[PDB]
């Protein structure tokens, strides 16, 4: 997260880290044993970390469950980042407490101008490189349709919304991925992709999860 903030500890306790060695995707837990991340995000031998602040100390909050299985959207296009949504099965369901938490799936989709939540472990420099220890957050609006299309020509499916600031400046980034973005109080976006981070009129783009709840739902009611 670029120009963001420190969270504060467990503050957005849906919030995981995925490990595989190393941090590199978030994700956000939606029921003890189900974890919403990016398909891009994708790879074997993932363990879910849940109730982390930093993540290189073991501070006593922490549940490390491995994955049992990983679901990619069965339309997940890689080259465009169309439909940029996994799911990921916990091999135990998770205790739920004030530190872990899920979040809710939207019913209904989210409102440009609604003001959001963004979180994560990426990179907080524009063009520099530094990796932080601690929970980032920002808070960032869902921008119209129209200036997502123009900013990003040609790019923007139906399955994709703009957040951020079309000034620079704020803009989540690389590890940030896979991450939540929660407006009035559900998922209503997933970490996906931007040109760069945090450049003038390149705001971040977002998986939008609404197109998604049926697939969710049913894929979990299956597995
Ligand atoms: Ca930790």
């Amino acid at each position: 997260i670029v120009g963001g903030y420190t969270c504060g500890a467990n503050t957005v306790p849906y919030q995981v880290s995925l490990n595989s060695g190393y941090h590199f995707c978030g994700g956000s837990l939606i029921n003890s044993q189900w974890v919403v991340s990016a398909a891009h995000c994708y790879k074997s031998g993932i363990q879910v970390r849940l109730g982390e602040d930093n993540i290189n100390v073991v501070e006593g909050n922490e549940q490390f469950i491995s994955a049992s299985k990983s679901i990619v959207h069965p339309s997940y296009n890689s080259n465009t980042l169309n439909n940029d949504i996994m799911l990921i099965k916990l091999k135990s369901a998770a205790s739920l407490n004030s530190r872990v938490a899920s979040i809710s799936l939207p019913t209904s989709c989210a409102s440009a101008g609604t003001q959001c939540l963004i979180s994560g472990w990426g990179n907080t420099k524009s063009s520099g490189t530094s990796y932080p220890d601690v929970l980032k957050c920002l808070k960032a609006p869902i921008l119209s349709d129209s200036s997502c299309k123009s900013a990003y020509p040609g790019q923007i499916t139906s399955n994709m919304f703009c957040a951020g600031y079309l000034e620079g400046g704020k803009d989540s980034c690389q590890g940030d991925s896979g991450g939540p973005v929660v407006c009035s109080g559900k998922l209503q976006g997933i970490v996906s992709w931007g040109s760069g981070c945090a450049q003038k009129n390149k705001p971040g783009v977002y998986t939008k999860v609404c197109n998604y709840v049926s697939w969710i739902k049913q894929t979990i009611a299956s597995n």
